[PDB]
Parts: C-alpha cells; sequence; structure tokens
C-alpha cells in the first residue's frame, strides 16, 4: 500500500511504512528519479517494491544490503536491461518474487533459488526475457512453489538440464517463441500441470525431453507444430491435451499411457483409437505386458458378491473405456467404417456402376441422334455429361476406398482424411455440383436467347456461347480449387464434403455458394418463364423438337427440385451439426444430379 | 499332469503316487481293463483322476471305501449310464467336481452338491444329462461355489421348485434343448450372473420362473426364443442382455426394472423407450407409485422427480441406439417434410381423379392393348399413391408416439404390407415403362415390313410382367429379405447371403432395363430420322415419343439419390410419385 501512498502523492520516491499484521515493514520506490535505492532505507524490510525505478541492471551484490527480505516485485521499468539472479538469491526468506512489464529485461544469469529454501512462487510475465533462467533447486524445500510462470516472455531454447529438481505445481511456459526442447530438459521435477500452449513455431521435440522426469500429473500442448509426441516419461499423465495441433499426424502407442482419464485430441479418429483398443491391447507381450498385468490387479482386487478378475486382455480395455476423448465420433467421422451400412456399400456400387453407363448411355446416344451440321447445345449436353461422368468418379472413389480401408479405416483414417486423396475426392464432388449448376443456368439462358432473337430475326452469337460455357468452367474449377487451401477445408467429413465453417470466411465462402444457388433457381425460373412465352409467340422446328421437349422439362423438373432446396436451408437457419449438415449434403448429391443422371434418359 | 504322465507309459491300469507337495498321494484310473473299482487299491487317496474308464454304474458304496479323496476328476466315462448325487455327497472331503464328456448320462439321481460345504466347483461338460440334477446347497454351507456348469446336454425341462439354494457364483445352463422352465425353477437361489444363451426351444418361460430367488446381476438370453419376460425378480437385476431374441416384442415397461446398468436388445426401438420414457414413468399411478416413490428416494438419497429418474434412465445404455433407418417419435421426422409427403400424396390422388375423367372421355371405341398398357401404368401410379398415403396416415396416426407399439407396424403386417405396395408399384411402373417401347420398336420395326406383334402374345406377356412384379413384391415377406428394419418400410436389409443378391439384382435389373429402353428409343428415332412413316401414325409416334422421353426424365433421378444417400425417405417418398402423378399429363 506504500506504493498507492506514493502514487496519492504522486511523488517519485521511496515510502516505509510498518504493519502489525506482519511485524516487518513494508518500503516501495517509485518514479524516474531513483537510479539505485537511497541509503537511508531500512534494512529489516520484508516486502520490497519498485515501480519503475531507473535501475539500469542489477549489480551482482544489488540486494546485498537488505537480508531480512522475505518478499520482491518490480513492475514497469522500462529500464531494466540485465539482472544477475545471485544477488536475489542471496536472499535467504524471499517468499515470493514478482516481476512484469519489464520490455528490455533480456536476460536473466545464474541458478535462481538455490540457496533461498524460502520461495513459495515466482511469477515472470510480460517480460523481455530472451532466455530461460537456469532453474535449479535441492531437496530441502518443506513447501513446494505454488506456481512458476514464464509465460509473455520471448525464450526459444531450453538447453540440457535446465529446470532441475523443482516441486511445483503449475509451470507455464505459453506464448513464448519455443523453436526446440533439447533432451533432459526437466530431471527430478515433479508437475501438477505443465503448460506449453500457445506456442506457434515449436516443431521439434526430442524423444527423451521428458524423460527423467520425476512426475506429471497433466500436460496441454495446444496450439504447436509438435510432430511427434515424445513416448518416455508421460506414462504417468492424468490428463492429456493436444488441441489443434495439426502437425500431430499419427500419435505414439496408445499402449504406453497407463492412468490417463481424460484426452482431447485435434482430429476425431485417436478417440476411437483410444476406444477400438480391444483388441490391440493384448498384442504388446513386452514390458507393457507386465504393465498392465500390474494394472489389472489394481482394479479388479477391490471391484452378496463380487465378479473375479478377468483376464488381462479383457479387464484392460473395460478400464480404458473410461478413457473419454472430447472429439467424440459421429456419422460423419465414423469408425471401421466409411460408409456403413450395407444396404449402403451396395448401392454406392451399383449407383457408380449406373452413373457410368448413364454416361455411355449419353455418348452412344447422342452419337446417333447427332445432326451433321455443327450445333451450340451439343457441347452443352456433353459438358453436362462430363459433371455426370465426374460424380460417377467421385462416387467410384468412395467406394473403393471403402472396400480398401474396411475394419481397419480409424488408423488410416487421418491420413486418407488431410491427405491429398480427400483433397482430390472433394473437388470432384464439388466442381460437378457447380459444373451442374452453371451447365443448366447456361443451357437455360442460351436456348432462352436463341428463342428469342431468332422469332425477332437476330441471335445471340455462338461464340458468345462457348465463352459463356468457358466461363462457367472456369467458375467451376476456381470454386473447386479454391477450397483445397485454407479458404474452406475438405478434412471436416469422412466423404471429403466441405461441412467447413470456422474462420467465418468459410463462411464467406459458403454464403457465396448459397446465394449462387439462390440465383441459379431465380434465373432458371425467370427464363423458363420467358421461354414459355416465346413458344406461345412462335413454334420450333420438329426433328430437334426433342430437346424444346427436353427444356419444357427441364422448366418443370428443375424449379420442382429447387423448390424444396431452399426451403430446407431455410428451415436449417439453426444450423445444428450432423442433421442440418447431412441435410446439406443429401441436397448436394440429390439436387445437381438429378440433371447428372437425367442426361442420358432426358438428352435421349 | 502327473496322472497324464504316468499314464503316458501305456498306463492301462489304476496307479498312485505320493506327491509331495500335496501330502496325501495322488491316484488315477485309465483303460477299459479298470472295469470296476480298483481291485486292491490305496485307502489314502488324496487327488482322484479317472480318464476313458469303463465304469457302468456308480453306488454309493463305491467312494464309500476310499473315504479320503478330496478330489474329484470323471473323463471320457463313455460307458456310464447313471451316477447317484448321494454318493458324491457322502464324500464329504471333496473338493472339486469333474464330469466331461459322457456320452449316454441318463440321469443323475440324489441330491447333488448336498451334504458337502467344501465343494468349489461343479464342471459337467457335455454329459448329455436327459434330466437335470436335483442340486442343492444347505443352510450349513459357508464355500462360495466358484462355478456351477450344465454345458451342452438334453435338459428339456427344468421342473417346479427344481433348485434349492445353490449360492454359486456363475450358472451356465447354455446350449440346452430347454422345452419349459416351471415357476420356481432356481427358488431362493443366490447367483451373481446366470447364462441360459443358445437354448432356441425355450418358449414357455414362466411368469414365475424367477420368483423368490436371492437376485442376479447378470441374466442372459441370449439367442433364446422367449415369448414373454416375468416382472417378478428381475427387479434387482443389474444386467440383461437379451441380444437377437425375435419374439420378445411385448417387453415390459422399463419402468417395471430398477436397477439395470446395462442392456442388450434385437430392437433399437425398446432403447427408445428406455430413453423416451419421459411421459411413461408418471402414467402407472399404480402400487407401483409407491415403488417410484420408493425408488426416488433410494436414488436421492444416493448422490423434480421424472427428471432425476429420466436423467438415471439415460444413465442406463443400450448398444443398440436409435439410427436414421428407425427415428423415433415420428416417421417423417420434420413437419415440413410432413405437410411436403401429404402434398405430394394429395396431387397423386387428385391427379388420379383426374385422369380417371381423362380415360373416359378420350378411350377409343375400339380394342386397343395399347389402351390396356396405358391403363396398367395409371393403375401403378395409383398403387404409388395408396402407398404414400397409407404411409403418410401411419405416420398421421402416430404422431408424436412412435416408440410405442413401434415394433407391430414393422414386424406384424404395416410395414410388410406397406413394402409389398411399395416395390410392387415400382416395379410394375417400370416393367410397363419398358413394355410400352418393347410395342413402340416391334410396331416400328413389323408394320414397314408388313407384320404386327400378336395381340394374344401381348396381353399374355403384360399379365407376365405383372406376375413377375408380383412375385417380387411377395419374395421379402419370406427371409430373403425383410420389410422390417425400417419405418418407411421399404426393403432395406442386405445382410444375409441371399438378402444382397436380391437387392443388387433388383437395383441391377431396372437400371438394365431403363438402359435397354433408352437404346431401344434411340434405334426408333433413328429409324424415323432414315424414313418417314404414315403422318396418322408419325403423331401418334411423336406424341409417344415425348411420354416416353419425358417420363424418363420424371423417373431417373430417384434411384440414384436412394443409392448414392430423413431425406432419403423424404425423396423416394417425394419425386417418385411427382414422376408417377406427371406422367399422365404427359400421356395426355
Ligand atoms: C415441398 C415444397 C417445398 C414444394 C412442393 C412442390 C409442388 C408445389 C409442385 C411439385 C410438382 C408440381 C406439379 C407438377 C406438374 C403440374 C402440371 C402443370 O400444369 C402445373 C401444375 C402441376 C400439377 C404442378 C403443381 C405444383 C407441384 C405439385
Ligand atoms: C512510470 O511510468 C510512467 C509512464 O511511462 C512514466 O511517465 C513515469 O515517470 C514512471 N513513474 C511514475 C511514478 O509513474
Ligand atoms: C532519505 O534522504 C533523502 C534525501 O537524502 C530524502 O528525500 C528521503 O525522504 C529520505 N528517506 C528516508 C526513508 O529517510
Ligand atoms: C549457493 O549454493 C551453491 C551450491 O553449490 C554454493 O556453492 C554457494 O556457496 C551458495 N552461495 C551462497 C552465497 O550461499
Ligand atoms: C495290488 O497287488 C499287487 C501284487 O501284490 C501289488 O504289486 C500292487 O501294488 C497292488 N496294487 C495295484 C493297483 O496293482
Ligand atoms: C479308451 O481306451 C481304449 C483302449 O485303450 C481305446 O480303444 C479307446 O479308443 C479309448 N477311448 C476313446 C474315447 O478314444
Ligand atoms: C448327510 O447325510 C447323512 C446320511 O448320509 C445325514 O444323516 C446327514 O443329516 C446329512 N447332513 C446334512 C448336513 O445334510
Amino acid at each position: 500500500h506504500s506504493c498507492m501512498a506514493l502514487k496519492a502523492e504522486d511523488g517519485e520516491g521511496c515510502t516505509c511504512k510498518q504493519t502489525k499484521r506482519y511485524g516487518q515493514p513494508e518500503c516501495c520506490c517509485m518514479g524516474l528519479i531513483v537510479s539505485q535505492l537511497p541509503t537511508n532505507l531500512t534494512a529489516d524490510v520484508g516486502y520490497l517494491y519498485l515501480h519503475n525505478t531507473s535501475i539500469s541492471v542489477i549489480t551482482p551484490n544489488f540486494f546485498d544490503k537488505f537480508p531480512s527480505i522475505r518478499e520482491l516485485e518490480i513492475d514497469n521499468s522500462a529500464h531494466l536491461e540485465h539482472i544477475d539472479g545471485s544477488s536475489l538469491s542471496v536472499l535467504s526468506k524471499l517468499r515470493k518474487l514478482s516481476v512484469v512489464k519489464c520490455p528490455n529485461l533480456r536476460e536473466i544469469s545464474g541458478k535462481l533459488l538455490v540457496n533461498n529454501t524460502r520461495i513459495q512462487n515466482v511469477i515472470l510475465k510480460n517480460n523481455g526475457l530472451a532466455t530461460m533462467p537456469s532453474l535449479r533447486m535441492t531437496d530441502a524445500h518443506h513447501v513446494l512453489l505454488d506456481r512458476i510462470d514464464l509465460s509473455g516472455n520471448k525464450i526459444k531454447f531450453i538447453s540440457d538440464s535446465k529446470v532441475r529438481n523443482v516441486k511445483a505445481r503449475t509451470v507455464v511456459l505459453s506464448e513464448n517463441k519455443l523453436i526446440e526442447i533439447s533432451g533432459y530438459a526437466f530431471t527430478e521435477s515433479q508437475f501438477l500441470k505443465l503448460k506449453l500452449n500457445n506456442n506457434p513455431d515449436l516443431r521439434s521435440l526430442s524423444v527423451d525431453a521428458f524423460k527423467n522426469m520425476a512426475g506429471l500429473q497433466t500436460l496441454d500442448l495446444s496450439h504447436t507444430s509438435i510432430d511427434t509426441l515424445p513416448i518416455n516419461g508421460l506414462k504417468k499423465l492424468k490428463t492429456l491435451i493436444l488441441n489443434d495441433v495439426p502437425t500431430l499426424k499419427s500419435l505414439p502407442s496408445v499402449l504406453s499411457f497407463t492412468d490417463l482419464e481424460t484426452a482431447h485430441f485435434t482430429y476425431p479418429h485417436h478417440c476411437c483409437l483410444f476406444k477400438y483398443v480391444d483388441d490391440v491391447t493384448m498384442n504388446d507381450n513386452g514390458k507393457y505386458q507386465r504393465n498392465a498385468k500390474e494394472i489389472h490387479k489394481r482394479i479388479c482386487d477391490k471391484r452378496i458378491g463380487a465378479e473375479p478378475c478377468q483376464s488381462i486382455g479383457e479387464e484392460v480395455q473395460k478400464y480404458y473405456s473410461n478413457i473419454t476423448c472430447y472429439p467424440q465420433p459421429d456419422a460423419l467421422n465414423p469408425c471401421e467404417n466409411i460408409v456403413g451400412y450395407p444396404f449402403l456399400r451396395i448401392a454406392v456400387w451399383v449407383v457408380c456402376l449406373a452413373a457410368i453407363v448413364g454416361n455411355i448411355i449419353v455418348w452412344a446416344l447422342l452419337g446417333i441422334v447427332y445432326e451433321k451440321r455443327m450445333r451450340m447445345h451439343y457441347l452443352y449436353m456433353i459438358n453436362m455429361s462430363v459433371a455426370d461422368m465426374v460424380t460417377g468418379i467421385y462416387l467410384a472413389v468412395l467406394a473403393i476406398a471403402d472396400a480398401k480401408m474396411s475394419d481397419e479405416y480409424y488408423r488410416h483414417a487421418v491420413w486418407w482424411q488431410t491427405g491429398w486423396g480427400c483433397r482430390a475426392a472433394g473437388f470432384l464432388a464439388v466442381f460437378a455440383s457447380e459444373l451442374g449448376i452453371i451447365s443448366m443456368f447456361l443451357i437455360a439462358f442460351e436456348m432462352s436467347y436463341n428463342t428469342r432473337q431468332s422469332f425477332r430475326g437476330r441471335r445471340l452469337s455462338p461464340k458468345v456461347g462457348v465463352l459463356l460455357m468457358i466461363g462457367g468452367w472456369l467458375f467451376a474449377i476456381i470454386m473447386a480449387i479454391l477450397p483445397w487451401f485454407d479458404v474452406s477445408s475438405y478434412s471436416e467429413s469422412s466423404v471429403c464434403l466441405p461441412l467447413r465453417a470456422a474462420t467465418i470466411f468459410d463462411k464467406s465462402y459458403l454464403i457465396f455458394g448459397l446465394s449462387f444457388n439462390f440465383l441459379a433457381f431465380a434465373a432458371m425460373a425467370l427464363s423458363y418463364g420467358f421461354i414459355v412465352k416465346m413458344l406461345k409467340e412462335n413454334e420450333t422446328r420438329e426433328e430437334d423438337r426433342a430437346l424444346i421437349t427436353k427444356m419444357t422439362v427441364l422448366v418443370v423438373t428443375d424449379l420442382i427440385c429447387w423448390f424444396p432446396t431452399l426451403f430446407f436451408g431455410f428451415t436449417a437457419t439453426i444450423g445444428f451439426p450432423l442433421l442440418s449438415l447431412s441435410s446439406a449434403k443429401f441436397v448436394l448429391v440429390f439436387f445437381f444430379p438429378i440433371n447428372a443422371f437425367a442426361n442420358p434418359f432426358l438428352y435421349v
């Protein structure tokens, strides 16, 4: 409160007062005037506080004047360049140490907290610390550190055996710019919760970085580029947190963990990898075979009467089932199966074969009905057949993937889902959908303009029609190739559809798609009405009047099918996952595929 | 191990060895030469083993000769006719009891397991018993029986009040020909887990079969064929697995149970009744109102009444969770989709009436097999409409109710007839769609040459196609496929080997017929382009060509979505009937 009284006085000086609650007096120094603490200062001070004094650098003998110090705090000191930790450590009875808002405090040297058996907690946050303090410890400390914090600093490396024998609950290294943690970074220490989150640049961890530790209850690595989690030392974690670490493709063996109860992973399939371990756990037959032999008794020795100990291959899975994982699998990211129900499997196979057969029918019957004179709309019908063929290829990819990956999907799931293959599948699907939409709109507009101007005596240029076709093709291609990048990812579904909306920009992409669907529906309705009016004005030819009738059936069926599409989208304004997303998938796989599959029987 | 080692040296005889580990000597007998009790024997038999023994009958004097026997094991007693439980009861020194592979054991008399508070296991494996032993444990017993087992046997009956207070942890009566279980079969017995699996013949489980017993933590009736389940006794039950029981469609309400922690059922609607009990719990209001008050007091001491009870029940997970193939509380799932199917069925029926009027006005006076083909296509459209209507009214009748009485609709007759109508309508429509193009092609080709298809042949082929649709529709009534596995009543199951063949053959045949029809119409249009027919036929040819092409466009996508895919039900219910009623518009 001495600092508060000084700030109320606004006098850049040191003021002290004695408190009866603790006996020792409290002194605070403040302002730019004080370059060093004045000599006429009491020595029995327990609590020493410094508000942005002009101390440029703490000398190795700076704090030695006052032996009875018990608490320290330094704040806002913009002039602090370097501090020698030894002089601070000479303070035997130092209970708490805090340093904040020092921007230029580039280094703290020496083995801190050594020879100081009374430290209770350390707070070092929002400082320009450019290297890890060399924290050592010894077993004399009667009270463990409540919290030791280095968050908000700029540390980048943790060399061999930097933090030894510290006994503490919470240790935090978040927000730092770590690039590597070397082997044996910790040693002999026990931590209740070690924090390593919000560290974008952390790529490589040494395989034995957490080896030789004396205990680690909970650990979190969220927002990290960790490639492979270390195997050793982590054999006792109660909880594991690997949130938002897309580089963590393949986890180390689930067998190694022994007592974990809660685990948050980034990809959902690791949850099933933990759950579906039912047949995997008994296969180790090594050191963890002994560990399993030991853990089974640990439960079954104490679990009217009671069941006997079932074998080490069933009770271990019974215990492992209790392990809760947050990215739980769903119908959109299923385990052991891609398509699931056998009816759907055989239906997908037959429908892929039938889509290919329909494209073949398009080719053959269009060649049969082909007129000698070049026609503008033959190319459009061919492009719609191409859209149908792409849909068939997408379903073929899904079918063959389900055929190959059956019964072992959860192991291979992440590689397929994030891999190049899923991006290709999503490209195929969305490109087919957009190509069909733009092709329907283009053929409707071309027929409308040709019919309308032909009766008046003019015509829309067929080269303009080809230009519109290539413009729509580029539209579909750019709509499909963009989600390859992070505008909207294909990795959020097991069938590679773009059910992605997290960055709000992906929401912009989906809004653009929905708006284009609405514009296509409105344009088709209006252009078809105008076509009906023009047909009322004048009649068409005969041998190609089959195509005119096909346009009329487009007038009917396109409106019939796209009318409930927007209605379902509007009724799904809540956007409930796994229900509205399924509706969107069904809409995409129905309504463009309507015309796509119709193409043979439509065009004949 | 020691007995087998001694037997390996051509041990066609009885032999004894004084093992230092057990103190008392171990004795073994082997070979058909041992047709009776041992010749001169030893009186200090500690462990007893008899393998492939030619013993004929057992009399209490057999064991009284050497009352020191502590463990017993009888194996491969091929000739063994009968044993008396009294003989083993007198041998109170016994702790182990094994009897295996007896091929013709007809009966075991007396009360086995009585008089002996030291037996720890009773392992009767494949004894072929034609009547179960009257096993009993008296009040004086104190050793926890580790396991009592009756493996593959000929136990046709359990009879009333058979078993008296057995204290075994696990009772296994599996792989049995049980035809009936009279009441009180396990009176006052205390069991931890009871397994009755793999007894197909069990069809008369009494209401008091498990009455008054001291309780079971788990009860297993896997692969039974029971017609009902008693309410009494199972109140304390902690685990009930009823996988693959096909006949238990009248399960008492989950409220009757009080301590389930895990349950298995073959029909997911039972688990939906578990979760949706929310409105059923308070409906009881009988003496079970007092029972529910008691259990609510217990639950609240353990840590509104209805919400807490339903949370507790939701904690009772069941493996057959509900699925999209049979959504609970509704067939339509959505109210907007309900009005959509209502409007499509109304459009179907109104269009059918309009088509009746149109056929009445435009019908040609002269006989025409073409008009017959059009009539049967209109009938196919009408039956699609009636299938739509019955599904819609079934949803309306069971609005919000589709967890009670759900099973009877799927299995009893409603789904059977509805699926019959649906598939018959679809197949008749497809086959008529093929026949009309076949008529067009045959008439087009032959008339130019100067011939015509036989009208009798055409009528007979139309009747044959009608019969093909009928036989395709009737088959899933049997076990070749199933209507039962969907609230929409469509034939969705594909599990059995024949089911996959049936389903894939149906779909592939439909699409192949459509492709062949398209090829035939391509031939027709090529002929028309090359040669000009008579104008009277030319107008009719053009009208029918437009009709067929428009019908193709309307029909095709429905099966595509039904295969590539709630919304599946919506599309099958909406777009296909839309084609069905839109096609006559293209007819006229
Ligand atoms: C489910 C909601 C969103 C949309 C439902 C679509 C309804 C309104 C559509 C689909 C099929 C349509 C019918 C299709 C064909 C014809 C013939 C034509 O002369 C117009 C009327 C009539 C009879 C249409 C009436 C409107 C109709 C019934
Ligand atoms: C501390 O910081 C302020 C703000 O930069 C600075 O102006 C001031 O001189 C320092 N001392 C006090 C007492 O505010
Ligand atoms: C120490 O002396 C300085 C001047 O030398 C004076 O301003 C200050 O108040 C003194 N402080 C104490 C605690 O005596
Ligand atoms: C600090 O501890 C080290 C540990 O080796 C010891 O050598 C040193 O003398 C101590 N210094 C003081 C000032 O107590
Ligand atoms: C029976 O008597 C024979 C001959 O005296 C003796 O050797 C043998 O040990 C006895 N027991 C058996 C089982 O043959
Ligand atoms: C029992 O032993 C006899 C004679 O050694 C042998 O023929 C017979 O096969 C054996 N029993 C069985 C079931 O094999
Ligand atoms: C055991 O049987 C004997 C006669 O065999 C009988 O006297 C006795 O009461 C029985 N004991 C028990 C505990 O049933």
